[PDB]
């Protein structure tokens, strides 16, 4: 019996949780206490099965069991095609109430009142709004969300304690979800082989002192974890994730010397810890690569005789000595090498055709290097908010078809890179910057995917996950684009704008900026600053009273 096996390793409180999440992800439109009920039957059923293995129906796969409960289009359909239906029905941008957080006291009132139903409503709300969210990490966000309600409601002021701590959570939230979203699309749209290469590369940076047979082992385990998570098999996902942790913590003199403190922590924490560890110090006296990947006579023998292992060794030896290269770059480097080997071994003097191989990395390394210096400067010379507006006009010009909210959301998150990365010392700038940019570009990739409107985006999104960034960078303004038709149903206003949070306040402006730029695809910096400055002036007026509602209306209409 599978269920039971999972109920035992995971324990109940986790089990109950992981099943809840899976139901929220499977059915994002369905009511809360409909799902809690479904979770309850299953848990109680899994107890009968935990008792007697033979108990009727306990031999059934998790898919059959979860699918049946769910069904109490996709249901008039049987396993395995049925499960594929739920998975294929997942929605990255679901029509659901923004999640406004009401008066704190009331949150402490519901928390101390009913504390199981209050953590279960948090899982349920994150999960249906983030249908690909790394299941085990959620549990960890839930532990912390409690620790915060527990340790603020019993304090002087509960607004000053809680809110910051809870804001720090929502942030880590977003970022973790976007990171997991990108692993799932690597597997789903591009297949295991690409993910494994990504893994080989990243782990090898983290664990440079570790050997290739050790990195491979961790790579199969890691990909197995994610395969299941991204496929919605959360229970096995959590189980196998815990096991990787038990494993890393036992062999940590074979893997890295940075695990001490992570591996003394409780299960939920250690995994989260391990996944964030600092790169270990790269080994002492390391032979340049050329040795066996260029100088050798068996070069072409080995690539023919064992390509995957061989190209595995390369990426690994190259990665372990470039913690200052982004994973994307190294993956490009790796592809450029296999491709070269491809032509050279086919020709009359292979050793000669391929000895210039390392000399085709030059331009590939250069491109990201400059781009990261240029805008890391523009941003010290501009600041985040002003940096975001610049990205916002650039990317709108590139792909003006994409929806405003997507444009605003992506571009702002693109701005968060200067802030996040440009502080770092140059040998950390690049993996930060570029590895961060892939996550936010994938967001755009998956947000646009629900309803494609721009073939320039569709193309860069399907061509190669690795090339995705350069593909976006190299785009220039869209001169085919039919300039947009000015609409009064826009710069219509809303005396609310006077009382918006600083965030919401910047978000309305940026949203107006997009519109603007979409109205004149070709327009100066100097004419946008002009038209924007007008709008700002108009708003500062009407936010000073008598009749704000009519002020906004007259000037709305007196711009009509
Ligand atoms: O690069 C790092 C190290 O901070 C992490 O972002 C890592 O890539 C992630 O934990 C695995 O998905
Ligand atoms: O994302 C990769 C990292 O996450 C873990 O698999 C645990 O989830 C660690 O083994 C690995 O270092």
């Amino acid at each position: 019996s599978e269920v039971a096996h999972r109920f035992k390793d995971l324990g109940e409180e986790n089990f109950k949780a992981l099943v809840l999440i899976a139901f929220a992800q499977y059915l994002q439109q369905c009511p809360f206490e409909d799902h809690v009920k479904l979770v309850n039957e299953v848990t109680e059923f899994a107890k009968t099965c935990v008792a007697d293995e033979s108990a009727e129906n306990c031999d059934k796969s998790l898919h059959t069991l979860f699918g049946d409960k769910l069904c109490t289009d996709c249901c008039a359909k049987q396993e395995p095609e049925r499960n594929e239906c739920f998975l294929q029905h997942k929605d990255d941008n679901p029509n659901l109430p923004r999640l406004v957080r009401p008066e704190v006291d009331v949150m402490c009132t519901a928390f101390h009142d009913n504390e199981e139903t209050f953590l279960k409503k948090y899982l349920y709300e994150i999960a249906r709004r983030h249908p690909y969210f790394y299941a085990p990490e959620l549990l960890f966000f839930a532990k912390r969300y409690k620790a915060a309600f527990t340790e603020c409601c019993q304090a002087a002021d509960k607004a000053a304690c809680l809110l910051p701590k809870l804001d720090e959570l929502r942030d880590e939230g977003k970022a973790s979800s976007a990171k997991q979203r990108l692993k799932c699309a690597s597997l789903q749209k591009f297949g295991e082989r690409a993910f494994k290469a990504w893994a080989v590369a990243r782990l090898s940076q983290r664990f440079p002192k570790a050997e290739f047979a050790e990195v491979s082992k961790l790579v199969t385990d890691l990909t197995k974890v994610h395969t299941e998570c991204c496929h919605g098999d959360l229970l096995e996902c959590a189980d196998d994730r815990a096991d990787l942790a038990k494993y890393i913590c036992e062999n940590q003199d074979s893997i890295s010397s940075k695990l001490k403190e992570c591996c003394e922590k409780p299960l939920l924490e250690k995994s989260h810890c391990i996944a964030e560890v600092e790169n270990d110090e790269m080994p002492a006296d390391l032979p340049s690569l050329a040795a066996d990947f260029v100088e050798s006579k068996d070069v072409c023998k080995n690539y023919a005789e064992a390509k995957d292992v061989f190209l595995g060794m390369f990426l690994y030896e190259y990665a372990r000595r470039h913690p200052d290269y982004s994973v994307v770059l190294l993956l490009r480097l790796a592809k450029t090498y296999e491709t070269t080997l491809e032509k050279c071994c086919a020709a009359a003097d292979p050793h000669e055709c391929y000895a210039k191989v390392f000399d085709e990395f030059k331009p590939l390394v250069e491109e990201p290097q400059n781009l990261i210096k240029q805008n890391c400067e523009l941003f010290e010379q501009l600041g985040e908010y002003k940096f975001q507006n610049a990205l916002l006009v650039r990317y709108t010009k590139k792909v003006p078809q994409v929806s405003t909210p997507t444009l605003v959301e992506v571009s702002r998150n693109l701005g968060k890179v200067g802030s996040k990365c440009c502080k770092h010392p140059e040998a950390k700038r690049m993996p930060c910057a570029e590895d961060y940019l892939s996550v936010v570009l994938n967001q755009l990739c998956v947000l646009h995917e629900k309803t494609p409107v721009s073939d320039r985006v569709t193309k860069c999104c399907t061509e190669s996950l690795v090339n995705r960034r350069p593909c976006f960078s190299a785009l220039e303004v869209d001169e085919t684009y039919v300039p947009k038709e000015f609409n009064a149903e826009t710069f219509t206003f809303h005396a609310d704008i006077c009382t918006l949070s600083e965030k919401e306040r910047q978000i309305k402006k940026q949203t107006a900026l997009v519109e603007l730029v979409k109205h004149k695809p070709k327009a100066t910096k100097e004419q946008l600053k002009a038209v924007m400055d007008d709008f700002a002036a108009f708003v500062e007026k009407c936010c000073k009273a008598d009749d704000k509602e009519t002020c906004f209306a007259e000037e709305g209409k007196k711009l009509v």
